[PDB]
């Protein structure tokens, strides 16, 4: 049961994931959070775009089951976590990053604005897009995970 066996381990590890860079994300450790979103995410996917086979024994379904409210959480604590973050990191790009008011000219060379700003901007704005992508994903994730956690379960 090829279907079933790579349902299991990839279920084993989006709980595993979402567990400890819930554990960094609460750290503040972005970079490490980061590294685990692609993986993390990338495995919601795969299983999803794979789609859950009919082969799944009541064992099977019970561990699944485990995994799905484990990611549940973590994820929801995510959700929180990080709309606090980029809230924050929003309201600092919305000072630094010249979009064209509280400046003389129009800073337009997006990536290369000339001053210390460009880097400023460019740390604020890189953090904000990794943690968004991460957050449209994981509210569309957590949204159908839970969908067919409660079909999974309770049929």
């Amino acid at each position: 049961m090829t279907s079933t066996v790579e349902f299991i381990n990839r279920w084993q590890r989006i709980a595993l994931l979402s567990q400890s860079l819930l554990e960094l994300a609460q750290r503040g450790e972005w970079d490490l959070l980061l590294q685990q979103e692609v993986s993390y995410l990338q495995s919601i996917e795969t299983v999803m775009e794979k789609q859950t086979p009919p082969g799944i024994t009541r064992s099977i379904q019970d561990m699944v089951a485990g995994y799905i409210k484990q990611t549940l959480d973590n994820e929801q604590l995510l959700k929180g976590l990080l709309q606090q973050r980029l809230d924050e990191l929003s309201s600092l790009i919305g000072q630094v990053l010249f979009q064209g008011p509280s400046a003389g000219l129009v800073p337009r060379g997006s990536g290369g604005i000339e001053g210390s700003i460009d880097e400023t901007v460019a740390r604020y704005k890189a953090q904000f897009t990794q943690l968004d992508t991460m957050m449209s994903k994981l509210n569309n994730t957590s949204s159908y995970l839970t969908q067919q956690f409660t079909a999974m379960n309770k049929s």
